[PDB]
């Protein structure tokens, strides 16, 4: 259970994000891929891409980016009360997409990185502790349709 404080401090970080949601959400996913080249894999959308410079040159890779952020960030100002928005991506991820659970902790790891990268000294310890609180939760609510679903 978060804390109003610790919500408070999610959000107030997811503010950062919203003032440039494509550039994240680029940033995001190119850490993942290059931090993880297996995930690129799941992706048939982008995996002809090879090289860093391909993916940062990819706007249909952005436009995918603001799509993801946009579903995290109506799901964080949920602050926990997600069920509805939570049902239709452990479905597809698991189901579909086939996305192990360890994925998701290597993109909230992605996340983590993005931030302090992009906001040197404008990320604090306490808003931190917070962001991994919320994407913990985030990950133990999916995780919870994936066991249901045998995934
Ligand atoms: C914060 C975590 C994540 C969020 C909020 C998120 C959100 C979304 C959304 C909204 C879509 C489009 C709707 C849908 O198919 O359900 C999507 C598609 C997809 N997601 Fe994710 N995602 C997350 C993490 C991941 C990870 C880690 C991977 C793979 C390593 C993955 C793989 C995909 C794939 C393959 C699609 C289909 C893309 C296409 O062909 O158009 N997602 N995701
Ligand atoms: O992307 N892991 O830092």
């Amino acid at each position: 259970v978060l804390s109003e404080g610790e919500w408070q401090l999610v959000l107030h970080v997811w503010a950062k994000v919203e003032a440039d949601v494509a550039g994240h959400g680029q940033d995001i996913l190119i850490r993942l891929f290059k931090s993880h080249p297996e995930t690129l894999e799941k992706f048939d959308r982008f995996k002809h891409l090879k090289t860093e410079a391909e993916m940062k040159a990819s706007e249909d890779l952005k436009k995918h980016g603001v799509t993801v952020l946009t579903a995290l960030g109506a799901i964080l100002k949920k602050k926990g009360h997600h069920e509805a928005e939570l049902k239709p991506l452990a479905q597809s991820h698991a189901t579909k997409h086939k996305i192990p659970i360890k994925y998701l902790e290597f993109i909230s790891e992605a996340i983590i990185h993005v931030l302090h990268s992009r906001h040197p000294g404008n990320f604090g310890a306490d808003a931190q502790g917070a962001m991994n609180k919320a994407l913990e939760l985030f990950r133990k609510d999916i995780a919870a349709k994936y066991k249901e679903l045998g995934y």
